[PDB]
DNA sequence: CGGCATACG
DNA sequence: CGTA
DNA sequence: GCCG
């Protein structure tokens, strides 16, 4: 088992679901308390279990697995022996965890805002609604639309949504393309949102594209919320439903075709996979990776990539298709 | 012990 | 600060 | 919380 998640395939479904879910609760709790290091270790341990070829049945099977020390091993031990980890259950039922989860789930609220609200004594969505002058416009949208945004987006919704985005994109710039990224590209059947990456085959033609796309979607009556030169938009869209509609979160990102492989790689995720890939790049290869490119800080040069395959090769990693990036 | 990804709105 |  |  290699130590970085980008060095091993991680499928969407696996053989240690219960164990990984428990470790991810502890990760989430760590994040709520501002401990990014502990969040990372718990996420990485969870991901290791996702990458295993069969279920862990005995504690000895954790011996020599990366990211399993005393704490993570004890969590697994208790789950294997009793079907439940007391620490995890204590977290699940803490007022602190439940409220931080509720608040951070709101579009426009992060850990820092949630924590302040918690310290101020606020606990429920109706608590926030009763003092709305204190909310940003983004948070007001997030709170108004919270119920719809809490409903999973279905893979069967994505097709009709991509069609409307393509129509707007084609008027904004003929020849521009729309590629489905995010979790759906990794094979997820549901999502919290839909992520689309937009480019044009002629380098430079994509400049100024996103405002044009957004103004057109807005004129079609499809945009319940967006922030508005820019290249990423975090929207709430009106999606048709039987006799009605629902609000869904849609992310649009534009990249030049030169950068498209890097943007596709970054936006396809998973989040942990990309963190691990960027960590690997810098720490093991001395190269700086982001969603725009891959920089050699010695040569002061950028790697031209024509594909995701190119990027994996340049980093000395075996290629993983999107379905095996579910770290 | 230091480090923990790296951007844009 | 929020967001991916 | 863990690797390195
Ligand atoms: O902090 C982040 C968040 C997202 N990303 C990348 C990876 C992620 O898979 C992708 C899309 O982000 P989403 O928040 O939409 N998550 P995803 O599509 O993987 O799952 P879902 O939308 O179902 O929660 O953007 C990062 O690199 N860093
Ligand atoms: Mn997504
Ligand atoms: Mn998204
Ligand atoms: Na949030």
């Amino acid at each position: 088992m290699p130590a970085y998640a980008c060095q091993r395939p991680t499928p969407l479904t696996h053989h240690n679901t219960g164990l990984s879910e428990a470790l991810e609760i502890l990760a989430e709790a760590a994040g709520f308390e501002g401990s990014e290091g502990r969040l990372l270790t718990f996420c990485r341990a969870a991901s290791v279990l996702k990458a295993l070829p069969s279920p862990v049945t005995t504690l000895s099977q954790l011996q020599g697995l990366p990211h399993f020390g005393e704490h993570s091993s004890r969590v697994v031990q208790e789950l294997l022996e009793h079907g439940v980890c007391e620490e995890v259950e204590r977290v699940r039922r803490s007022e602190r965890y439940q409220t931080m989860k509720l608040f951070t789930q709101i579009f426009g609220v992060g850990v820092k805002t949630a924590d302040r609200w918690y310290r101020e004594g606020l606990r429920t969505l109706d608590d926030l609604r009763e003092q709305p002058q204190k909310l940003t416009q983004q948070q007001k949208a997030g709170l108004q639309h919270h119920q719809d945004l809490s409903t999973p987006v279905l893979r069967s919704d994505v097709d009709a949504l991509q069609q409307v985005v393509e129509e707007a994109v084609g008027q904004a710039l003929p020849g521009a393309t729309v590629t489905l990224t995010g979790g759906f590209r990794r094979g997820k059947l549901q999502g919290h949102d839909v992520d689309f990456l937009i480019t044009h085959p002629k380098e430079g033609q994509e400049a100024g594209l996103l405002p044009r796309v957004m103004c057109r979607l807005q004129d079609q009556g499809l945009i319940l919320y967006h922030q508005h030169a820019f290249e990423r938009s975090f929207c709430i869209f009106r999606l048709p439903q039987p006799g009605s509609w629902k609000a869904v979160r849609v992310d649009l990102v534009v990249a030049p075709v030169s950068q498209f492989p890097f943007a596709l790689l970054g936006w396809t995720g998973s989040k942990l996979f990309q963190r691990e890939l960027r960590r690997f790049s810098r720490k093991e290869k001395g190269l700086w990776l982001n969603s725009h490119g891959l920089f050699d800080p010695e040569q002061k040069t950028f790697f031209q990539a024509a594909s995701e395959e190119d990027i994996f090769r340049h980093l000395g990693l075996e290629y993983l298709p999107p379905e095996q990036r579910n770290a």
